[PDB]
């Protein structure tokens, strides 16, 4: 059985205790946490590609009002958001099982840009989500996992200076 599971998620649910924020850039920053994914169960010789993208966690724009983070009264559907591809993709069950998937290098911004960077919408709040993808065998196959732990809003700049301080200690 495909297990996938999330490493350090005691560091991860203490950012999510005070709201999570990530911050996106017109050119695209990297996250604090990293998500970093441990998987167990795979065929270690058949070939697989790490699909990461973000859900709308609900239809809402969120704004920081009096130290607290509130939701709009006029949600809109969310555009889903796009995917970014682990750059270790396509590769052997083996690979991917020996040490934890980490998507240290996906860039989150608030602007459509040439590539790589995933566009996010402002001041909503987003629960990262994997796919691993069966590639090249003849039968083609997804598992999708999401990872309540690590929800975060996209901010332009943090608001709660608990999320700021949690950031420069633990990086
Ligand atoms: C996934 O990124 C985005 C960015 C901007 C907007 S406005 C809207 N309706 N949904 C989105 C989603």
């Amino acid at each position: 059985e495909l297990r996938v599971g999330l490493e350090e998620s005691e560091l991860w649910l203490r950012f999510k205790e005070l709201t999570n924020e990530m911050i996106v850039t017109k050119n695209g920053r990297r996250m604090f946490p990293v998500l970093k994914v441990n998987v167990s169960g795979l065929d270690p010789n058949a070939m697989y590609s790490f699909l990461l993208d973000f859900v709308a966690a609900d239809n809402h724009r969120w704004k920081y009002v009096n130290g607290e983070w509130v939701p709009g009264g006029k949600p809109e559907p969310q555009a889903p958001s796009c995917v970014y591809i682990h750059p270790d993709s396509p590769n052997f069950g083996a690979h991917w099982m020996k040490a934890p998937v980490s998507f240290s290098k996906v860039k989150l911004t608030n602007k459509l840009n040439g590539g790589g960077q995933i566009m996010l919408n402002s001041l909503h709040k987003y629960e990262p989500r994997i796919h691993i993808v069966r590639v090249g065998g003849p039968q083609r196959m997804i598992t999708s996992h999401c990872f309540p732990e690590t929800q975060f809003i996209a901010v332009t700049a943090y608001q709660n200076e608990e999320i700021t301080a949690l950031k420069i200690k633990y990086n």
